[PDB]
This record gives structure tokens, C-alpha cells and sequence, in this order.
RNA sequence: AUUUUUG
């Protein structure tokens, strides 16, 4: 079964995540929205939890700020979107298509709604105040306008299909009436900051009860006949759990609500850090609350939490999802107010992936938001046991490595040149190397050191050409670029070429050195004597990968696929030339097995550990092939991503199993036989 | 208030 890493629930928004009953959840990402079966429905074991990624609603060019289905029975495959693209789609989620949409908005819409009461009524706001009510399924709009205040939030009434509630950047609070042109009915007065969330009390009859929530830490309750608050419940100060977090990125408080239907007398609000809490509304005065999993430790969120959605599956379960800054969609249960499981998300790009050789299954991703990911793909019980380490990091994580031996000890590298090295078995900040890249870190690699460097020693490949020579047991020493050995073992006179890639043969007696011209050279230890040059690329060399020596033929670990800025890989076979081990370097200008097929650059090469000659290759032309490279048979294409993809790399355990990242923020897990098309898109 | 003209 393939899994899917999405991109993170997008941020200060009053509501861009819903779901309906069943069920099915939806939270904006990106350009996107994201589709998630919750219950019996998503097909899982009894003991991994219940949910499963199936889906995306593909059209915005712009950011999605708004997200919202239809909760009329017979119509809850029907949904709602707005955009910074400047418009509001209305979607068919078992088609994945726009049925219809509007660009009434010229200006920055903040937010809308599908109205509870209309079947084909969705209600819009901006950040200029400008309001349209949208009938889309009799092609019906009308525009008002309130106040010439920024729009937050807006809700329209469960129970009187004419007034909607609106608040506003500086917590001015009105309820009108969209027959009357927009006209205030309520003009609600008590808050003063910006208005997250507003809830209606599922419950008619005091008229009616709605609840706002502000970045002024209080949530207001107010009588819609009265006009007036009838209850102020101000956020408790909590000690921070949890989360040992990075202190200096700013965060203030987001306040969203959720109102049970299931229990009137219940409120559920956010608070800060992201703790949740159920406000015990009969005992109004004692301001009595209950912290979500307030039994558990490290379950509850790190960062503020923005929106919440309510999911009864039918089975009867009610669930409540959260959506966070610290990127995890997590899946509470009502009844017991505990964390049932959670979705870790990606904030950038998936630039690295690597598999521990140590502990099988732990795959290290390198992302561009920062935050370097472990997750043990081979856990039982959780298909998503993802750990982040945001220590000592900071910029986008561009290279990863996994040292040979050593458990829990991953280097890293930067887009602004730094290499690091942590310790994932503990939490202490990651060792930082004194000497930095120019540019960013494409490579990382486990090597034997070599003069002047004094068991194994770190390799990294810089964008601006140097490779450098790393001591990790020194890294606050010096690093050394071996071009000096390169060059004094080798006797070269005119300028060395930029450095591009490094791949160690697996017996560690071979460096191959991709250039930006496309030449790869070919360098025997100890003293990096360069014994042959390949000239098959005419275009920077992106990737290079060696054969695993564990096939059926031992001469197949010299086997060397390369990838470079052509969309045409190739193999060489550095049998001979390694075995003859000249005086005088080679020139190969021959490739040994030639794989067409993709039409774009290639960014990875990855040999199955599974066969013999079987392998990966990571594209910009948006998908993943498999070849069978002694044959140079196109086996099998993944289009899954809708980017161009940045890494790839084999499961250790499943023949049939791959991962792949893209800068779509997504990493796909996919199945080789689940695979029809066999190539590349011509 | 993150969401990359970027191997």
C-alpha cells in the first residue's frame, strides 16, 4: 500500500480545512487541497490508525486561503475553495474537477463559506470588507459591503439561512442579513484584536448563542437577541509542554473554535503553544476547562493550532481534526480527548532522502523548510512514525547522509554551504563544521580519509565546485578540498574542473567526481590517482550512483549509472580500467548501457539492493522510472508527484517499494507493481 | 504570516 507525505496545512487562515461525515477531510496546502479518508473506509489493520491520503483538488495557481464542503446530505461531495489567484472554485471531490467558479473578488479574498442553510449558497470575504454571496448552481451573485475593515472570518448561521456573521483584523464583530443588502443586525462590541474564529451554538434558542475567538485571548460569548456578551472566557496560561522549540521564531496566539453538536454545553477552543482545551460552559464563572491528552506527554501540539474540523465516522467515533504551525494534522477522539494518531507534513521541498544501512527503514529526508525528518517507515502500529530534528539547521537541508557504522549518526548539508553532523539517538544540537560551502550542499559521502586527513572520513560536494574533506571527530578543525591531492598526485598545471557530485564505489577504493561539463572522473585510493575519465554527459552531472555487491555477479559492483542535466542516462562498466589500474589515466567516451526516456534533467540514480542491474532514476519531467539497465528495459513510471522530482531512493525491505521527493513538498511511497505505464510521458 | 526564477 503506498503512502504519501503531503505538503503542510497552510497557515493563518480562519478556515482552510473541513470535513464531512463518514468520513472525508480536506485541508488547503500550497496551490492544493489535500484529501484524507478518516474510518472504516480508509481500509486499515487494527492496529495502525485509520486514515489514508487519497486524494488532491489541482487548479488554484496561487495559494488556497479558503476551504469548505457542503454539509447538505445527498451533497457532501461538493466543496468550496478561494485563492490568491483571486478565485473561488467550487469542486466535485469524487471527480477531482471544478464544477464552476467565480473571480468576483479584486482583492485579497480572506476567507468564505459554504452556507449550512442553502444548498448552493457559498458566502466570500476579503480584506477590503468586500462580501460575495455566490448561489453557483443558478449562476446568482450579489456583492456587499459592511464596513471598509479587513475580513478574517465569517460563518454563516446554521439555523437562519439570511444572517452571517463576519469578523474583522481589528475585532470589530457584526451579524447581518444578506437579504437586507448586508444590513447590521448586530454590531457585537468587546474584542480588542483580530477575530480567528467564529462558532455558532449548534443548539437554537437562548434566538441564539455564538461564540467568537480572538488573538486577545478571549473567547466571547454573546446573545443574538440581546445583542450583547453574556460570557468572557479568558485563555489560562499554561506551562509549555512538550516540545523543546526553537524560541526566537515569532508566534503569537491563532484562537479557532469548535462548538459540538454532540454537547452544547461544550466548547472546544485552541490556546497557546497549541494546547487544546474543552470549556465546560455550565460552570461559566469557575472558568472550567480540560486540556486535551493533559494524561499524555509529547502527543499534544508544539506550535499554535488554527484550524479545527469535526469527523463522526460510521462507526459512531467522533473525531475532532487539528491543524498546526508545527506541520502535524492531528486526529483527536471526543470521547476520551486523546490524540488517536497524527500526519506529519512537509513545508519545502523534499530535497534528500537516505536509508540508514544501520537501522533498517530509517529514512532520513532532507527539507526545505528547515527541519531535517527520521521516519521509521518499518514501525508497526503508525505508517507515519515521523521524528523532526530543527537543531543547528535553519536553512534548507539540500544533502543527507547516513554514516556507514555508526547508529544514529546523519550528516547534513545546507543551502547555505553548511555541513553538520547529528546524533538522532540523542537531542543534543547537531556538531557544526567550522568550514563552510560557498554554495549549497549538493553531496554527502562516507569515505577512507586521505592525506593530509588524519575510521572514515565525511566527503561534501559544493555547488561553487570544492570538495571538502571533513574530520568528524574534528569538525571544529579543518576541513581540506582535495583538489590539492588531486592535483599534486596527478601533476596538473591548468585550472581543476567544478566538482559537481562524488560517489564512493561500496568497497570504498574508488571516488567518482562528476564536473559541470559532464565529465566524471574515476580516482583510486590512497592518494586520489586518477586512473580514468568518462566523457558521455555534455551538461553538469547531478547524480552519481555505484552497484550494490550483493548481486548474483560480483562484476557488476562496477557498475556506475550517472545522471546529469540531459534527460539520457547512462551506465559504464569501470571493470578494466580499475582492474588494469594504468599509469596514465583512460579516456572512456563509450557507455556501456544507454537509458533514454525521460525529456527533462536528471536529479537521482538509485540501484535496487533487490537485483541485478535494476534501476531508479529521479527526473524534472515529474516522474520516477525503473529500468532494467542490463537490458536497458524501461520497466515501470510513477507520475504520482505533480513536481519535479529531487530524490529517490529503494526500500530496504520491499523488492516493490519506492520513495521518492519532488519540490511538489511531497514524498511519495510507491509500489513498482501497482505501475502500468512502463515509460516515461513522450 | 512559512509555501523556493534554485540539482
Amino acid at each position: 500500500e503506498p503512502r504519501t507525505l503531503p505538503p503542510s496545512p497552510n497557515w493563518y487562515c480562519a478556515r482552510c480545512s473541513d470535513a464531512v461525515p463518514g468520513g472525508l477531510f480536506g485541508f488547503a496546502a500550497r496551490t492544493s487541497v489535500f484529501l484524507v479518508r478518516v474510518g472504516p473506509g480508509a481500509g486499515e489493520s487494527p492496529g495502525t490508525p485509520p486514515f489514508r491520503v487519497i486524494g488532491e483538488l489541482v487548479g488554484h495557481t496561487e495559494r488556497v486561503s479558503g476551504f469548505t464542503f457542503s454539509h447538505h446530505p445527498g451533497q457532501y461531495n461538493l466543496c468550496a475553495t478561494s485563492s490568491d489567484d483571486g478565485t473561488v472554485k467550487i469542486w466535485d471531490v469524487e471527480t477531482k474537477t471544478v464544477v464552476t467558479e467565480h473571480a468576483l473578488h479584486q482583492h485579497t479574498i480572506s476567507t468564505l463559506h459554504w452556507s449550512p442553510r442553502v444548498k448552493d449558497l457559498i458566502v466570500s470575504g476579503d480584506e477590503k470588507g468586500v462580501v460575495f454571496c455566490y448561489w453557483f448552481n443558478r449562476n446568482d451573485s450579489q456583492h456587499l459591503f459592511i464596513e471598509p475593515r479587513t475580513i478574517f472570518c465569517l460563518t454563516c448561521s446554521p439555523h437562519h439561512e439570511d444572517l452571517v456573521a463576519i469578523g474583522y483584523k481589528d475585532g470589530i464583530v457584526v451579524i447581518i442579513d444578506i437579504s437586507k443588502k448586508g444590513e447590521v443586525i448586530h454590531r457585537l462590541r468587546g474584542h480588542d484584536d483580530e477575530i480567528h474564529s467564529i462558532a455558532w451554538c449548534p443548539l437554537p434558542g437562548e434566538g441564539c448563542y455564538l461564540a467568537t475567538g480572538s488573538k486577545d485571548q478571549t473567547i466571547r460569548i454573546w446573545s443574538c437577541s440581546r445583542g450583547r456578551g453574556v460570557m468572557i472566557l479568558k485563555l489560562p496560561f499554561l506551562k509549555r509542554r512538550g516540545g523543546g522549540i526553537d524560541p526566537t521564531v515569532k508566534e503569537r496566539l491563532w484562537l479557532t473554535l469548535h462548538w459540538p453538536s454532540n454537547q452544547p454545553t461544550q466548547l472546544v477552543s485552541s490556546c497557546f503553544g497549541g494546547e487544546l482545551l474543552q470549556w465546560d460552559l455550565t460552570q461559566s464563572w469557575r472558568r472550567k476547562y480540560t486540556l486535551f491528552s493533559a494524561s499524555s506527554e509529547g502527543q499534544n501540539h508544539s506550535r499554535i493550532v488554527f484550524n479545527l474540523c469535526p469527523l463522526q465516522t460510521e462507526d459512531d467515533k467522533q473525531l475532532l481534526l487539528s491543524t498546526s504551525m508545527d506541520r502535524d494534522v492531528k486526529c483527536w477522539d471526543i470521547a476520551t480527548l486523546e490524540c488517536s494518531w497524527t500526519l506529519p507534513s512537509l513545508g519545502g521541498f523534499a530535497y534528500s532522502l537516505a536509508f540508514s544501512s544501520v537501522d533498517i527503514g530509517s529514512l532520513a529526508i532532507g527539507v526545505g523548510d528547515g527541519m531535517i525528518r527520521v521516519w521509521n517507515t518499518l514501525s508497526i502500529k503508525n505508517n507515519y512514525d515521523v521524528k523532526n530534528f530543527w537543531q543547528g539547521v535553519k536553512s534548507k537541508v539540500t544533502a543527507l547522509c547516513w554514516h556507514p557504522t555508526k547508529e544514529g549518526c546523519l550528516a547534513f548539508g545546507t543551502d547555505d554551504g553548511k555541513v553538520g553532523l547529528y546524533d538522532t539517538y540523542s537531542n543534543k544540537p547537531p556538531q557544526i563544521s567550522s568550514t563552510y560551502h560557498k554554495k549549497t550542499v549538493y553531496t554527502l559521502a562516507w569515505g577512507p580519509p586521505v592525506p593530509p586527513m588524519s575510521s572514515l572520513a565525511l566527503y561534501s560536494c559544493g555547488g561553487e565546485g570544492i570538495v571538502l574533506q571533513h574530520n568528524p571527530w574534528k569538525l571544529s578543525g579543518e576541513a581540506f578540498d582535495i583538489n590539492k591531492l588531486i592535483r599534486d598526485t596527478n601533476s596538473i598545471k591548468y585550472k581543476l574542473p567544478v566538482h559537481t557530485e562524488i560517489s564512493w564505489k561500496a568497497d570504498g577504493k574508488i571516488m567518482a567526481l562528476g564536473n559541470e561539463d559532464g565529465s566524471i572522473e574515476i580516482f583510486q585510493i590512497p592518494n586520489l590517482k586518477l586512473i580514468c575519465t568518462i566523457q558521455q554527459h555534455h551538461k553538469l552531472v547531478n547524480t552519481i550512483s555505484w552497484h550494490h555487491e550483493h548481486g548474483s555477479q560480483p562484476e557488476l559492483s562496477y557498475l556506475m549509472a550517472s545522471g546529469s542535466n540531459n534527460a539520457v542516462i547512462y551506465v559504464h562498466n569501470l571493470k578494466t580500467v580499475i582492474e588494469s589500474s594504468p599509469e596514465s589515466p583512460v579516456t572512456i567516451t563509450e557507455p556501456y548501457r544507454t537509458l533514454s526516456g525521460h525529456t527533462a534533467k536528471i536529479t537521482s540514480v538509485a540501484w535496487s539492493p533487490h537485483h541485478d542491474g535494476r534501476l531508479v532514476s529521479a527526473s524534472y519531467d515529474g516522474t520516477a522510472q525503473v529500468w532494467d539497465a542490463l537490458r536497458e528495459e524501461p520497466l515501470c513510471n510513477f507520475r504520482g508527484h505533480r513536481g519535479r522530482l529531487l530524490c529517490v531512493a529503494w526500500s530496504p525491505l520491499d523488492p516493490d517499494c519506492i520513495y521518492s521527493g519532488a519540490d511538489d513538498f511531497c514524498v511519495h511511497k510507491w509500489l513498482t507493481s501497482m505501475q502500468d505505464h512502463s515509460r516515461p510521458p513522450q
